[PDB]
Protein backbone atom coordinates (compact mmCIF):
# COMPACT_ATOMS: atom_id res chain seq x y z
CA UNK A 1 0.00 0.00 0.00
CA UNK A 2 1.04 3.93 -0.65
CA UNK A 3 3.14 5.20 2.36
CA UNK A 4 0.33 7.77 3.23
CA UNK A 5 -2.51 5.56 3.24
CA UNK A 6 -0.63 3.20 5.86
CA UNK A 7 0.33 6.31 7.81
CA UNK A 8 -3.34 7.03 7.86
CA UNK A 9 -4.60 3.58 8.91
CA UNK A 10 -1.85 3.02 11.18
CA UNK A 11 -2.20 6.56 13.09
CA UNK A 12 -6.36 5.33 13.56
CA UNK A 13 -4.86 2.01 14.30
CA UNK A 14 -2.68 3.63 17.32
CA UNK A 15 -5.61 5.68 18.30
CA UNK A 16 -7.71 2.29 19.48
CA UNK A 17 -4.82 1.01 20.82
CA UNK A 18 -4.42 3.75 23.57
CA UNK A 19 -7.74 3.62 24.03
CA UNK A 20 -7.58 -0.35 24.66
CA UNK A 21 -4.77 0.59 26.78
CA UNK A 22 -6.37 3.12 28.69
CA UNK A 23 -9.38 1.12 29.58
CA UNK A 24 -7.26 -1.90 30.69
CA UNK A 25 -5.21 0.34 32.91
CA UNK A 26 -8.80 1.70 34.32
CA UNK A 27 -10.28 -1.14 34.80
CA UNK A 28 -6.88 -2.97 36.25
CA UNK A 29 -6.72 -0.37 38.87
CA UNK A 30 -10.55 -0.18 39.92
CA UNK A 31 -10.55 -3.99 40.23
CA UNK A 32 -7.40 -3.91 42.60
CA UNK A 33 -9.27 -1.64 45.15
CA UNK A 34 -12.29 -4.04 45.20
CA UNK A 35 -9.90 -7.11 45.70
CA UNK A 36 -8.05 -5.11 48.49
CA UNK A 37 -11.71 -4.24 50.12
CA UNK A 38 -13.25 -8.11 49.61
CA UNK A 39 -9.74 -9.52 51.43
CA UNK A 40 -10.11 -6.84 54.37
CA UNK A 41 -13.77 -8.17 54.95
CA UNK A 42 -12.38 -11.60 54.49
CA UNK A 43 -9.63 -11.05 57.23
CA UNK A 44 -12.30 -9.47 59.70
CA UNK A 45 -14.93 -12.14 59.17
CA UNK A 46 -12.31 -14.49 59.63
CA UNK A 47 -11.37 -13.27 62.88
CA UNK A 48 -15.00 -12.61 63.86
CA UNK A 49 -15.92 -16.27 63.16
CA UNK A 50 -12.64 -17.52 65.25
CA UNK A 51 -13.60 -15.32 68.14
CA UNK A 52 -17.50 -15.26 68.27
CA UNK A 53 -19.44 -17.85 70.55
CA UNK A 54 -22.43 -18.39 68.95
CA UNK A 55 -20.89 -19.53 65.69
CA UNK A 56 -17.77 -21.56 67.17
CA UNK A 57 -19.70 -24.72 66.09
CA UNK A 58 -20.28 -24.44 62.58
CA UNK A 59 -18.26 -25.89 59.98
CA UNK A 60 -15.76 -24.43 56.80
CA UNK A 61 -17.62 -26.42 53.72
CA UNK A 62 -15.64 -29.17 52.45
CA UNK A 63 -14.65 -29.72 48.67
CA UNK A 64 -18.27 -30.48 47.79
CA UNK A 65 -19.28 -26.26 48.05
CA UNK A 66 -18.31 -25.85 44.84
CA UNK A 67 -21.35 -27.66 43.71
CA UNK A 68 -23.31 -26.87 47.10
CA UNK A 69 -22.00 -23.13 44.86
CA UNK A 70 -23.10 -24.16 41.68
CA UNK A 71 -27.27 -23.61 43.03
CA UNK A 72 -26.77 -19.58 41.77
CA UNK A 73 -24.24 -20.12 39.37
CA UNK A 74 -25.89 -23.02 37.30
CA UNK A 75 -24.65 -25.24 56.67
CA UNK A 76 -20.98 -24.23 56.75
CA UNK A 77 -18.89 -21.48 55.60
CA UNK A 78 -17.84 -20.43 52.43
CA UNK A 79 -14.96 -17.84 53.23
CA UNK A 80 -11.83 -19.10 54.40
CA UNK A 81 -8.12 -19.03 54.86
CA UNK A 82 -7.64 -19.59 51.28
CA UNK A 83 -10.67 -17.02 49.84
CA UNK A 84 -8.59 -14.14 49.55
CA UNK A 85 -8.57 -12.66 45.66
CA UNK A 86 -4.99 -12.84 43.81
CA UNK A 87 -3.32 -10.04 42.02
CA UNK A 88 -5.52 -9.00 38.76
CA UNK A 89 -2.53 -8.60 35.76
CA UNK A 90 -3.96 -7.76 32.06
CA UNK A 91 -1.66 -8.93 29.67
CA UNK A 92 0.85 -6.88 27.75
CA UNK A 93 1.61 -9.39 24.98
CA UNK A 94 -0.65 -8.34 22.09
CA UNK A 95 0.77 -5.39 22.29
CA UNK A 96 4.42 -6.08 21.70
CA UNK A 97 3.04 -8.86 18.74
CA UNK A 98 1.75 -5.77 16.64
CA UNK A 99 4.80 -3.56 16.85
CA UNK A 100 6.82 -6.96 15.26
CA UNK A 101 3.94 -6.69 13.26
CA UNK A 102 3.64 -3.86 11.56
CA UNK A 103 7.76 -3.47 11.67
CA UNK A 104 7.74 -6.66 9.22
CA UNK A 105 5.44 -4.57 7.46
CA UNK A 106 7.49 -1.83 7.33
CA UNK A 107 10.49 -3.95 6.08
CA UNK A 108 8.92 -5.97 3.90
CA UNK B 1 -13.39 -1.62 -1.14
CA UNK B 2 -10.69 0.26 -1.72
CA UNK B 3 -7.48 -1.51 -3.46
CA UNK B 4 -7.34 -5.06 -2.35
CA UNK B 5 -3.20 -4.53 -0.97
CA UNK B 6 -4.47 -1.51 0.91
CA UNK B 7 -7.32 -3.11 2.31
CA UNK B 8 -5.20 -6.07 3.60
CA UNK B 9 -3.72 -3.97 5.85
CA UNK B 10 -6.29 -1.88 6.85
CA UNK B 11 -7.95 -5.25 7.65
CA UNK B 12 -4.64 -6.26 9.81
CA UNK B 13 -4.60 -3.70 11.61
CA UNK B 14 -8.10 -4.10 12.51
CA UNK B 15 -7.71 -7.60 13.32
CA UNK B 16 -4.90 -6.92 15.70
CA UNK B 17 -7.54 -4.41 17.85
CA UNK B 18 -10.32 -6.67 17.62
CA UNK B 19 -8.13 -9.48 19.03
CA UNK B 20 -6.82 -7.36 21.71
CA UNK B 21 -10.10 -6.10 22.28
CA UNK B 22 -11.46 -9.89 22.88
CA UNK B 23 -8.57 -10.80 25.41
CA UNK B 24 -9.22 -7.38 27.73
CA UNK B 25 -13.05 -8.90 27.48
CA UNK B 26 -11.83 -12.19 28.61
CA UNK B 27 -9.38 -11.46 31.06
CA UNK B 28 -11.96 -8.80 32.75
CA UNK B 29 -14.51 -10.89 32.92
CA UNK B 30 -12.45 -13.91 34.35
CA UNK B 31 -11.44 -11.66 37.27
CA UNK B 32 -14.74 -10.22 37.57
CA UNK B 33 -16.45 -13.50 38.14
CA UNK B 34 -13.83 -14.24 40.65
CA UNK B 35 -14.82 -11.44 42.75
CA UNK B 36 -18.52 -12.42 41.97
CA UNK B 37 -17.38 -15.55 43.66
CA UNK B 38 -15.62 -13.97 46.75
CA UNK B 39 -18.57 -11.73 47.22
CA UNK B 40 -20.98 -13.96 47.04
CA UNK B 41 -19.28 -16.19 49.56
CA UNK B 42 -18.85 -13.08 52.00
CA UNK B 43 -22.62 -12.62 51.76
CA UNK B 44 -23.20 -16.62 52.60
CA UNK B 45 -21.53 -16.66 55.52
CA UNK B 46 -22.42 -13.07 56.62
CA UNK B 47 -26.23 -14.00 56.63
CA UNK B 48 -25.02 -17.26 58.61
CA UNK B 49 -23.71 -15.02 61.44
CA UNK B 50 -26.77 -12.84 61.32
CA UNK B 51 -29.36 -15.45 61.79
CA UNK B 52 -27.08 -17.40 64.69
CA UNK B 53 -25.62 -14.11 66.77
CA UNK B 54 -27.62 -13.62 69.75
CA UNK B 55 -26.16 -9.78 69.94
CA UNK B 56 -27.20 -8.84 66.21
CA UNK B 57 -30.78 -11.28 66.11
CA UNK B 58 -32.59 -8.34 66.87
CA UNK B 59 -31.81 -6.34 63.88
CA UNK B 60 -34.16 -6.18 61.06
CA UNK B 61 -33.10 -6.62 57.44
CA UNK B 62 -33.80 -3.23 55.57
CA UNK B 63 -36.82 -2.77 53.04
CA UNK B 64 -37.22 -1.63 49.71
CA UNK B 65 -36.64 2.18 51.31
CA UNK B 66 -33.32 1.08 51.83
CA UNK B 67 -31.96 1.58 48.15
CA UNK B 68 -32.72 5.61 48.44
CA UNK B 69 -31.20 5.47 52.47
CA UNK B 70 -28.49 4.02 49.90
CA UNK B 71 -28.17 6.82 47.75
CA UNK B 72 -27.85 9.68 50.95
CA UNK B 73 -25.42 6.74 52.21
CA UNK B 74 -23.14 6.98 49.37
CA UNK B 75 -22.94 10.93 49.74
CA UNK B 76 -22.62 10.99 53.73
CA UNK B 77 -28.22 2.76 59.53
CA UNK B 78 -30.37 0.30 61.71
CA UNK B 79 -30.95 -2.65 59.52
CA UNK B 80 -29.27 -4.91 57.27
CA UNK B 81 -28.36 -4.04 53.52
CA UNK B 82 -26.93 -7.17 52.83
CA UNK B 83 -29.75 -9.66 52.46
CA UNK B 84 -31.07 -12.56 50.66
CA UNK B 85 -31.24 -11.12 47.46
CA UNK B 86 -27.78 -9.38 47.54
CA UNK B 87 -26.40 -11.70 45.88
CA UNK B 88 -24.01 -10.81 42.25
CA UNK B 89 -25.55 -12.23 39.28
CA UNK B 90 -22.94 -13.72 36.66
CA UNK B 91 -21.59 -11.22 34.38
CA UNK B 92 -21.35 -11.85 30.69
CA UNK B 93 -19.72 -9.44 28.15
CA UNK B 94 -21.83 -9.20 24.67
CA UNK B 95 -20.17 -10.40 21.70
CA UNK B 96 -22.26 -9.73 19.09
CA UNK B 97 -20.87 -6.32 17.18
CA UNK B 98 -17.46 -8.54 16.86
CA UNK B 99 -20.18 -11.04 13.79
CA UNK B 100 -21.32 -7.64 13.16
CA UNK B 101 -17.86 -6.62 11.82
CA UNK B 102 -17.86 -9.88 10.43
CA UNK B 103 -21.32 -8.85 8.35
CA UNK B 104 -19.54 -4.97 7.68
CA UNK B 105 -16.56 -6.67 5.63
CA UNK B 106 -18.71 -9.45 3.93
CA UNK B 107 -21.06 -6.73 2.32
CA UNK B 108 -17.63 -4.74 2.05
CA UNK B 109 -15.92 -7.32 -0.20
CA UNK B 110 -18.28 -7.84 -2.97
CA UNK C 1 -4.67 9.46 1.21
CA UNK C 2 -7.88 8.89 -1.22
CA UNK C 3 -11.46 9.51 -0.23
CA UNK C 4 -12.54 6.15 -0.49
CA UNK C 5 -9.29 4.31 1.04
CA UNK C 6 -9.86 6.82 4.19
CA UNK C 7 -13.58 5.73 4.26
CA UNK C 8 -12.77 1.98 4.48
CA UNK C 9 -10.37 2.31 6.74
CA UNK C 10 -12.64 4.89 8.94
CA UNK C 11 -15.30 2.13 8.93
CA UNK C 12 -13.07 -0.44 10.33
CA UNK C 13 -11.62 2.09 13.13
CA UNK C 14 -15.22 3.70 13.67
CA UNK C 15 -16.13 -0.49 14.26
CA UNK C 16 -13.40 -1.14 16.95
CA UNK C 17 -13.88 2.47 18.65
CA UNK C 18 -18.05 1.04 19.22
CA UNK C 19 -16.81 -2.07 20.38
CA UNK C 20 -14.28 -0.83 22.87
CA UNK C 21 -17.43 1.86 23.81
CA UNK C 22 -19.45 -1.28 24.60
CA UNK C 23 -16.68 -2.84 26.69
CA UNK C 24 -16.32 0.14 28.33
CA UNK C 25 -19.67 0.30 29.59
CA UNK C 26 -20.21 -3.08 30.46
CA UNK C 27 -17.25 -3.46 32.92
CA UNK C 28 -18.34 -0.10 34.53
CA UNK C 29 -21.86 -1.81 35.05
CA UNK C 30 -20.65 -4.93 36.46
CA UNK C 31 -18.30 -3.23 38.60
CA UNK C 32 -20.45 -0.58 40.45
CA UNK C 33 -23.00 -3.63 41.17
CA UNK C 34 -19.67 -5.25 42.61
CA UNK C 35 -19.26 -2.16 44.72
CA UNK C 36 -22.82 -1.67 45.84
CA UNK C 37 -22.53 -5.25 47.32
CA UNK C 38 -19.05 -4.64 48.70
CA UNK C 39 -20.14 -1.38 50.40
CA UNK C 40 -23.09 -3.22 51.68
CA UNK C 41 -21.21 -5.83 53.11
CA UNK C 42 -19.15 -3.21 55.40
CA UNK C 43 -22.18 -1.42 55.95
CA UNK C 44 -23.44 -4.55 57.76
CA UNK C 45 -19.98 -5.82 59.12
CA UNK C 46 -19.46 -2.36 60.92
CA UNK C 47 -23.09 -2.29 62.19
CA UNK C 48 -22.10 -6.38 63.47
CA UNK C 49 -18.58 -4.86 64.93
CA UNK C 50 -20.69 -2.11 67.05
CA UNK C 51 -23.20 -4.84 68.72
CA UNK C 52 -21.52 -7.87 69.50
CA UNK C 53 -19.97 -7.55 72.69
CA UNK C 54 -17.34 -10.62 72.60
CA UNK C 55 -15.15 -8.90 70.19
CA UNK C 56 -14.76 -5.51 71.23
CA UNK C 57 -11.46 -5.87 72.80
CA UNK C 58 -10.32 -5.93 69.29
CA UNK C 59 -9.02 -2.70 67.47
CA UNK C 60 -8.88 -1.36 64.24
CA UNK C 61 -5.48 -1.20 62.25
CA UNK C 62 -3.64 1.71 62.47
CA UNK C 63 -1.73 2.92 59.52
CA UNK C 64 1.02 0.09 59.65
CA UNK C 65 -2.18 -2.31 58.42
CA UNK C 66 -0.48 -1.46 54.48
CA UNK C 67 2.24 -2.92 55.44
CA UNK C 68 0.84 -5.83 57.49
CA UNK C 69 -0.51 -6.03 53.47
CA UNK C 70 3.29 -5.96 52.21
CA UNK C 71 3.79 -9.09 54.07
CA UNK C 72 -1.44 -8.82 64.57
CA UNK C 73 -4.93 -9.18 64.82
CA UNK C 74 -7.14 -5.75 64.69
CA UNK C 75 -9.92 -4.79 61.89
CA UNK C 76 -9.14 -4.27 58.58
CA UNK C 77 -12.54 -2.64 57.39
CA UNK C 78 -13.21 0.75 58.42
CA UNK C 79 -15.50 3.93 58.09
CA UNK C 80 -13.23 4.70 55.55
CA UNK C 81 -12.99 1.51 53.68
CA UNK C 82 -15.73 2.12 51.32
CA UNK C 83 -15.06 1.64 47.56
CA UNK C 84 -16.15 4.68 45.35
CA UNK C 85 -18.14 5.25 42.35
CA UNK C 86 -15.97 3.58 39.50
CA UNK C 87 -16.15 5.91 36.30
CA UNK C 88 -13.99 4.57 32.94
CA UNK C 89 -12.71 8.10 31.30
CA UNK C 90 -13.68 9.23 27.72
CA UNK C 91 -10.49 11.99 27.56
CA UNK C 92 -9.18 10.17 23.87
CA UNK C 93 -12.48 9.89 22.08
CA UNK C 94 -13.32 13.60 21.29
CA UNK C 95 -9.42 13.28 20.47
CA UNK C 96 -10.09 11.13 17.38
CA UNK C 97 -13.21 13.62 16.58
CA UNK C 98 -10.59 15.84 16.14
CA UNK C 99 -7.97 14.15 14.66
CA UNK C 100 -9.97 13.02 11.67
CA UNK C 101 -11.80 16.64 11.46
CA UNK C 102 -7.96 17.97 10.63
CA UNK C 103 -7.26 14.95 8.37
CA UNK C 104 -10.93 15.48 6.41
CA UNK C 105 -10.01 19.54 6.65
CA UNK C 106 -7.31 18.61 4.38
CA UNK C 107 -9.48 16.21 2.40
C1 LIG D 1 -3.12 -17.35 43.68
O1 LIG D 1 -1.81 -17.31 43.08
C2 LIG D 1 -0.91 -18.34 43.53
C3 LIG D 1 0.42 -18.08 42.86
O2 LIG D 1 0.34 -16.97 41.98
C4 LIG D 1 -1.50 -19.71 43.18
O3 LIG D 1 -0.63 -20.73 43.67
C5 LIG D 1 -2.88 -19.85 43.79
O4 LIG D 1 -3.46 -21.09 43.37
C6 LIG D 1 -3.79 -18.69 43.37
N1 LIG D 1 -5.08 -18.79 44.02
C7 LIG D 1 -6.25 -18.63 43.38
C8 LIG D 1 -7.48 -18.77 44.22
O5 LIG D 1 -6.30 -18.37 42.18
C1 LIG E 1 -30.39 -12.26 38.28
O1 LIG E 1 -30.96 -12.38 36.96
C2 LIG E 1 -32.30 -12.90 36.94
C3 LIG E 1 -32.70 -13.03 35.49
O2 LIG E 1 -31.80 -12.34 34.63
C4 LIG E 1 -33.23 -11.99 37.74
O3 LIG E 1 -34.53 -12.56 37.78
C5 LIG E 1 -32.70 -11.81 39.16
O4 LIG E 1 -33.51 -10.88 39.87
C6 LIG E 1 -31.25 -11.32 39.14
N1 LIG E 1 -30.73 -11.21 40.49
C7 LIG E 1 -30.06 -10.15 40.94
C8 LIG E 1 -29.62 -10.21 42.37
O5 LIG E 1 -29.83 -9.18 40.22
C1 LIG F 1 -13.23 8.85 46.81
O1 LIG F 1 -12.89 9.95 45.97
C2 LIG F 1 -12.97 11.22 46.63
C3 LIG F 1 -12.67 12.28 45.59
O2 LIG F 1 -12.93 11.80 44.28
C4 LIG F 1 -12.00 11.25 47.81
O3 LIG F 1 -12.16 12.48 48.51
C5 LIG F 1 -12.25 10.08 48.75
O4 LIG F 1 -11.25 10.04 49.76
C6 LIG F 1 -12.25 8.76 47.97
N1 LIG F 1 -12.57 7.64 48.85
C7 LIG F 1 -11.66 6.80 49.34
C8 LIG F 1 -10.24 7.06 48.95
O5 LIG F 1 -11.98 5.86 50.07
CL1 LIG G 1 -8.64 -0.14 14.69
CL1 LIG H 1 -19.12 -10.24 58.20
NA1 LIG I 1 -7.77 0.52 10.99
Amino acid sequence: SGDEEFSDMLRLFDFNKQAIQRLKAEAQMSIQLINKAVNALINDQLIMKNHLRDIMGIPYCNYSKYWYLNHTTTKCWLVSNGSYLNETHFSDDIEQQADNMITEMLQK
